[PDB]
This record gives structure tokens, sequence and C-alpha cells, in this order.
DNA sequence: AATAAAAGGAAGTGGG
DNA sequence: TCCCACTTCCTTTTAT
């Protein structure tokens, strides 16, 4: 069961979905999603999980900002951006 | 100004 | 039965 923290890591170390996901600065982690396409990236994970409901990326996002300040994955004050920890 | 994004409480869900 | 790791629903609060 592949957790939501790897999947993206995943994405983004593959090159996957390039136009809904994108790196920032790949060496402090940050990275950053589509205003226009994140939608689609949010629901390949929902499928990749096999949930009932169709996937949002406010569902998604809802479930990156229980990972806490210092966890997987952090937010920062940047629009749709965000931070992966040391594990890189 | 309108729109998007961000936030989060709390129950609900399949996994182990 | 117990968390884990989200999922779902909804309303509220900020940023763009």
């Amino acid at each position: 069961k592949v957790r939501l923290y790897q999947f993206l890591l995943e994405l983004l170390k593959n090159g996957d979905m390039r136009d809904c996901v994108w790196w920032v600065d790949r060496e402090k982690g940050t990275f950053q999603f589509s205003s226009k396409h994140k939608e689609m990236l949010a629901h390949r994970w929902g499928m990749q999980k096999g949930n009932r409901k169709k996937m949002t990326y406010q569902k998604m996002a809802r479930a990156l900002r229980n990972y806490g300040k210092t966890g997987e994955i952090r937010k920062i004050k940047k629009k749709l951006t965000y931070q992966f920890d040391g594990m890189l």
C-alpha cells in the first residue's frame, strides 16, 4: 500500500505528470502543483487507492496537512507549494 | 472585486 | 477491538 507522500515523490522523481506537478527547487525539496491541471493528478491518486468517491485536490490537500510541520510533506506559504523532508 | 486556496473538526473507511 | 493513513463532508478563514 503506497502512501501519499511516496506517490508524490515518485511522480516528481520520474518526471511523471509534469504539467500537474513540478519541482520548484529539487535541492530544498520544494514542489508546486498546477493551478489548472492539479485535479487530474488528484484523480490518479484516488484510483491507486481505489476510493469510492472521486479524489479531489481539496481532499488530497486535507491529507497532506496531516503530516504536520515537521513531517513527510509540509506546506510552504506560497500558492500550491509544498516541501518534502530531508528524505530526498 | 471575484475567485481560489487554505484551513480543520469529526465521523467514516480499509488496512494491519 | 486498537491505531494507521487517509477519506469524506462541511463550514470557516485567508490569499490571489
